[PDB]
């Protein structure tokens, strides 16, 4: 029967591109900028200069989601305020501008709110926010730490893991699929690995144009796909185990926790592992858990038990990746 | 330097996709259906009922394209209604919605219009008009001439030399090149070489979905871009040159011309010709220059000029094509 | 860390007129049981009994007492059955078992297990398991079973690329024990049945079945190094004993037919080329379609969805179950309905 | 359109302790010929008089009456040499044999054959073949054996790419007896001896040991159902065999990997990834290091083919002296 | 150990390029010119009509070879008088100018006269007189039956074999070898496989050319190895073996015998005798006995022989192919 | 049509070499100013007939009066011989005392050189023999044979250009010559690591024929065009800006770039000519960077005739970023 879907009508790209923002808001209403935490205030303040709608910006922590008034949604930030738009503009149906400082997350154009433990937003329904369009101002994105940016290459790397899975339950659980979106998913794998050598210090924003499209690209993936499978299976349920279980998200990054996970991953699924630490390696990614800081009992009860915490998912884990298996994994891979 | 594209904000694809055209159209406005002139007229009159608005509908031989009136502009029917509402959307500024009831080239998702055409309306600039919406109902799409349904996976093939091209301008000329738009544009000839022999008949839906998610797929892969790079290079030179020296366009089938140049131009740039001819047999498409009925005199002048239709954008072809180099080129890959 | 104890078969005897040889294999001393078919295979056991100097006991399968004591050889003779049988007895009294194979039905010609079915009839004895000490395959005695039954050989080797498959994953997943030997030397003979099928599948000549035979042998020797079936079955075999345990008789499918079409199957689920196996079993004439084995669409959707459940211990590529709409579309895919 | 018969070994005890299990595969009644070493082994088999309630006859292979009557199961309980010297009296005597390996110095732990030198000194008795009934490795013991002969049971391994080469070229030029799940089998062995290698090498700990030992049942099973030492043994052990008529003083397995390096050069392939591999041991690569003379080793070379002239591998006619004098610069062994 | 070789110093290839003979001839002496039989005469009259020297045309039968007088000699046909040719000029140390008529042997610019059962030459010694210049007029050879230009490309085949053999005689008997040597010979061998596909149809006074070219470059690696060993193993073998053992030499031909040894040569060295047989087929060879129209016991025969036609030449049949070792490898390759 | 080629009639090759030197002829000497002048003596000894030894510089080209040219030394006596050798008819050989060039076994000038005496047309004098004494070979400077084989990576390159040149343009080409320089490159490459050493005998010997096999392609090609294409206008692009760079040193980063342009693995080739200990950066070739950037935006115009990769030019934009892509900046 008849699938649906959108994209992000318009895309701007480059240096000091947060200039252009009102070219892509319509003459019509009241505007909520809802903002990160802390430094991304600037570029919120800088943002309602620019605009003759009258445009009121709280921080996502203090916004009521179900104060009307509003006929538009800006998000401007990181993860959490674009969700946090993505709920705004779902519940009042009104449109959604991505404006997103830094590129460490495939949820830049995916209309699908981040996996959350507690689910933080199940209360307001299935929610699906394709961004009507994106701010990607390079300069902005390209003055961070280079950290959390080698990392946004570590997310793409693990769509080759998520492809596996997402197809593997659909044969196994009939869980429904699209041969489109993983194709979509793996078009910017594919750019991950062709780009690797060559964007992997980001000296210029040429080097971030390929990153921040492809990751925009699984946006639009998981968009079709109708959820995140496309982008995120069980390399994720590492990622996710592990993040947990830090006591501060702040002493360790997702990206790298992904990209280790997709290490591992590929070896339960027998398939080039080898390879992939090869890349992220010359990225510059932690290929160990020490490299990480990771503590070996941390990812053992991560690996554990990551089956468990999406249920309606299927992956390679399947039933579970016994403890004895998991130590194994983590030696032949050398992780450990 | 920054730059701003836009891609279709709505995809509505599927059997019977025509139904929910609504979705996609403006509760406001006067509409204006472009469509041709026989079996697509029933499809425009099936839309003028589920629309609530003012519309006319309007065969694509009778519109004026100067007279103004129209805030929405509809094309629905096969290549050349489509064309005809972009030129018209480019020319008043006004929103388009793509309705393909055929698949024959990737122009029922671009924002491009056939290249004759770009050149009769010159006068008022470059023609470009990303469709809003793209309608693309299956059920009707499989009733299309198989002709021209095998003459869409044509449009297909050429995109390996596309990219190869468009690389090659980029790494001797300095021409802007997106890593994205190509790889998204040769996920479409994967596609299409892939399932070639399965699909060729087109007497199922499922054939049909397949052809025209990769034409969606380039069609995007355009708006990307920013040009026609990634979904035209020296095959599509050849395919334009044959196009203009004939009176009128439908004395050619658009497809075939670029299958017939791919084989010509991948023995040019030294790949695997052979297989591409292989692939074009098994299609059903014409594989020598008297299978498609076209003169060796005149492809001999096209092949010999093309580097002139677009001299600013170099490919293989270079500064040109000798004329017993063009003799021996044909005589090798046996198109006489 | 542990001790591991490992049964391979002792003497491997095969060829034309390899009965005649029984005799080198039976200690001087002591009881013989023989148990063997019901019509055709009487006559062979016959013989076995007269290079004997007839003193031995001859039973049908059927008529076999399980709890009779005192023997101290057990020599089954005939088509799986009674080799199944053969195995039970020498299991429940701790004595030597002897496999003299007149068919090459699947590989328990040679291995040290029985049918699923004969398994849990059996339960309250222990986890049946009798290696036969010696095997005798005569050729040309194989030669001359069911057309049907010798290309089920075949079917049953074709499964093995699943089951290696299956045991990989796991091992990767749960840490089970994995030998590399018993897999490669698995693997080998399921080569060799995809690499003769098309030469071999008419069984009109000895070469032809001394091909089968050696590769199922090869299989028996791969699941005693193993320490268990795990090299020659797996989800595969898991489809075949869900449709052998709800069948009213046995004779109604046949295990090796089964085994293939189930190959088929997983190979779809594992992400393979069923293409590839599907068209081999058209080679040799197996079925590869529900219809032409006689099944009922709905026994194999029931099968499919609990098959799982049949050896939890087993992780497969089935998971924790196949769901009925995903047993349904692998079905349709790979055009067994 | 022969019948053929297959010996393989029926019982196969392997692990940590696994000595104290013998009494499992040793029938109730009979007499019992225990053969063992004379150093170190003589504890090991005196544990098994113990643990076997008969009383059985300890004795090593160095006393050995080999025409002495007397016993209905023969078994070896060491390393290499009185493992033979059990086969041998076995094959004599028509007895059943348990190999009860102590040290894992070669593939003889597991297969039915003995020393090349020791089949000529017998060969009056006929080809002396006694398939172990089972197998008993107790890989704690094995652990406590000289690492330089648990490092040459690597080396024994890495001959097995070679036999299977030879054994192969045999069978498509000769017609000789072929199968496939012995050649798979053996390959195995080797395909784990050199994944496993830098690993294993030092046997410091019991999963070390156990990786080896299984390596040389494997290649035990794989002679076992091609009736032959064809998977197990070719030109690198013929090499082996014709140094050692010529000389205790030099290790089997040792011999084998200067074999199969140098086997390697002729059969066209990889030799220098084998050289490598036996380096990362520590097993001698050179004449020099291995202290062999340069013309034995020419001699051996050049006259090797003519120990078993019914079995063909790449040495064909004859190795020319030039040849094997070539052979010899370009793997750097001289 | 220092090396010597000579090459052809002039080659001339073209149609018509027998017109241009007398270019390569010195202006004084006495030019002797053997001929094959029947119409090769033709050939040798025009250029005796175009040699303003003095010159007699004799049929390699009925020369004279320890008659002095001639300043150079002239071999022009197959390779009975090419060979003829060659013994007179090293009789008398005087220059050979080879004309191939046909393209079916890789003796046109060898030193060596061909492989001879009854050793027609031995009493003249060591044969080895390099053509000082090679009259190719691609239009007489293109002139040749379709079935035996297509055998020179089988001749060619052999060599991948050839090259195996002498590798395994050096290593095994230290029978001297020359790398390059062994090079050249599989440039040749790569050609035919590189233009099998194209050239095969002959239909093109280029495609022989190809052909050709390749023969002669084979010719002059055998003068770098000293002998033929580079171009002529085990494959070549089973031709002469085959040819020894036939009523009439026309019953079979040389290059497919080649093609068909090459095919059972591979099959024992244990490398890849599909791949050959495909080139085989698209070549237009026979790749059956029975397609070749040969005794199945003629061929067991030629086979458990074909070790001591040459015993100073060490192939992979080492020490003899055994029959029944013969016959499973003509099933394993389907040859029977 | 009909057209004839020469390629050497007599090759004598290895250890000592030198003295077989009587046996292929039946005379002018041209050497050097070097250390190359020391063997222009060695062999006028073994000589029946009169040599006057006459070095490059102090040659004279109109008078005649010699039976004979014998080129002796490196690239450059060898070619003035076959220049001396094409003017009148007279037979060349060719006695290389070192390893740097393409031309030690090919009938043409470098192209340098080419346009110095274009009055008499195109030079093309196969020499009628060569002796290659590998043990004097050695003595030549040791990093001008290093660059031998990187004179030798570039085939790969001019082969592709070659063919594009043919397809698109219609010039003549040879499936044989193409070959056969490709076999060359396989050798250079093939044995980098064996032979990177120089230490070996056959060390020598490995490049010696396989540069020989190239001159041989050239003639049997009519043209440079099998062993020169885009790599080889680096280079000449480079040299006529200058004395203080090694002609196959230049050919190898020019293999790398025009790799590159090619869409073909110039990070294999870049490997290959770390090991050998060639420049693999424009900074470790001494190599002023506007300098290279000038080369690269007019080589396409040294030889209008000759259609490359270049096209009608690279861009000076296009030529940063290669240079950039492929880390020689
Ligand atoms: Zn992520
Ligand atoms: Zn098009
Ligand atoms: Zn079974
Ligand atoms: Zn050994
Ligand atoms: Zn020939
Ligand atoms: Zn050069």
């Amino acid at each position: 029967k008849v699938e649906r879907f959108e994209v992000p009508r318009t895309i701007i790209f480059g240096p000091g591109a947060l200039e252009k923002t009102p070219e892509v808001i319509p003459p019509s209403g009241r505007v909520l900028i809802i903002t990160g935490k802390s430094s991304t205030r600037k570029y919120a303040e800088r943002v309602a200069e620019l605009l003759k709608q009258n445009c009121e910006i709280i921080s996502y922590d203090q916004v009521e989601l179900e104060k009307p008034g509003f006929d538009l949604v800006i998000g401007i930030g990181g993860g959490r305020p674009l969700d946090m738009a993505k709920v705004y503009s779902y519940i009042h149906k009104k449109p959604f501008v991505a404006i997103p400082t830094s590129a460490s997350h495939d949820g830049i154009a995916s209309p699908y709110v981040s996996f959350s433990l507690t689910q933080r937003f199940s209360k307001y329904g299935k929610i699906s926010s394709s961004p009507v369009a994106i701010i990607a101002d390079t300069s902005i994105i390209l003055s961070a730490p280079s950290r959390l940016l080698k990392a946004g290459i570590g997310d793409l790397l693990g769509k080759i893991i998520a492809v596996r899975d997402w197809q593997l339950a659909h044969r196994l659980k009939g869980e429904e699929y699209s041969e489109y979106a993983a194709h979509l998913s793996l078009t910017s794998y594919k750019i991950a690995v062709g780009n690797a050598q060559k964007i992997k210090n980001f000296i210029r924003e040429e080097d971030v144009r390929v990153l921040v499209k492809a990751l925009i690209g699984c946006g639009v993936a998981m968009g079709i796909a109708g959820s995140s499978r496309p982008c995120s299976g069980s390399e994720h349920l590492f990622a996710h185990a592990i993040e947990v279980r830090v006591e501060k998200e702040d002493e360790v990054v997702h990206g790298e926790l992904v990209a280790l996970g997709t290490i591992i991953m590929a070896y339960l699924h027998g398939i080039n592992w080898r390879r992939i630490k090869r890349i992220a390696d010359i990225i510059g990614l932690p290929t160990s858990l020490r490299q990480a800081n990771i503590d070996v009992d941390l990812a053992l009860e991560a690996l554990t038990t990551a089956h468990t915490l999406r249920p309606d998912r299927y992956t390679i884990l399947g039933d579970g990746l016994s403890r004895e298996a998991a130590k194994r994994a983590l030696e032949d891979v050398e992780l450990i």
